[PDB]
């Protein structure tokens, strides 16, 4: 019921070999869980997110977010990322994202509190 | 029982005038409702996103993140908004943030996806 | 020469208690020297950038940027900042920028290299 | 004689198909001109930048950054760009950015003035 309810959800994989699994209800939101193959980060980690349920019919993308904070059962990283891109749908589908993790940090260092980046997403590898 | 659960519930406004009303859960669940005074937007819109519910005990801020798609009832402005940064509790509470805005497009355009600023939010004003 | 060529030149000061002292040149071009109030710095280090000699005339800010590389007679922290902002003209003149700290690293850490931020520069302080 | 300067020195072209010509200083110093395959732009404009003419040695990159403003004799689009990254040499030498677009804009439209993406360089194609 959302145009990309059923391209959206599922399993999806970055160039650092992390895995995303989501699933997207019918009125917007993004469901499930994060493991990063790269950092302070093991096993998974619970997501939330939003997509733009009724994007243009004119070939563009559709729009999404989510975060992830890096805290569960076995670490806590004091920080969070937020991913903003969007869903390519097609033979090669593709979520393009920049992303924002944040640390939490004295107010002397918070100058220095947020990393800037860019992951894109694949149904493979 | 989150540590900040209760300093990041509530009604916080932005250097704008927007409005970010939020319910921080035990668990690190962020979800309520914002509004834009700027912008292609119209009344309240779904948020959803995570915090960090045991942040260190070292005067560090709080992580956290948040994401809008700006679909409700009224318009559709086929974007989204993330938000990644820190809450700082105490007699002048604030929430400190980056946050990226992609919009959908073609791939033609898709390298003028994704704007980028910053925003704080205190709970006056 | 440059429309704010004469607004530009100078002595700015940004929240952090840094100076950047920039000379604008009549074709776009910017000179200087930055002194950073924090991080892994001492002293004066080069920076160079370019700024719109001719802007729009209907009360819109003047684009500009420069470069910061970290490294002088003193330390060398291997990395570089970049400020793109615009320069806004009148009796509390600022400029108001955004910025990319990109530190070297390995392949391995790449994901990791890059710090982003945001500064306000005024006359005063 | 700066570790990279005969690495970094030449042509350049992107994703996009632009093309970055640079010449690097003993001392840290980029000049060039930069030609932009997409937008509102056309033909060569000025670039300066900086880079760390000593970097470590333990197999990072080479922090640099620059800068160009979008006014040439052609077309004032009244934006800056600029990019930061890393230089990694060998025989696949890439450099690796990141780049924040500053349009001049008035003061009610400055929280969407600054676009956000990345880049990569190489020496063919």
């Amino acid at each position: 019921m959302g145009r990309d309810e059923a391209g959206i959800t599922g399993t999806w994989y970055n160039q650092l070999g992390s895995t995303f699994i989501v699933t997207a209800g019918a009125d917007g939101a993004l469901t499930g869980t994060y493991e990063s193959a790269v950092g302070n980060a093991e096993s998974r980690y619970v997501l939330t997110g939003r997509y733009d349920s009724a994007p243009a019919t004119d070939g563009s993308g559709t729009a999404l977010g989510w975060t992830v904070a890096w805290k569960n059962n076995y670490r806590n990283a004091h920080s969070a990322t937020t991913w903003s891109g969007q869903y390519v749908g097609g033979a090669e589908a593709r979520i393009n994202t920049q992303w924002l993790l944040t640390m939490g940090t004295t107010e002397a260092n918070a100058w220095a509190s947020t990393l800037v980046g860019h992951d894109t997403f694949t149904k493979v590898k």
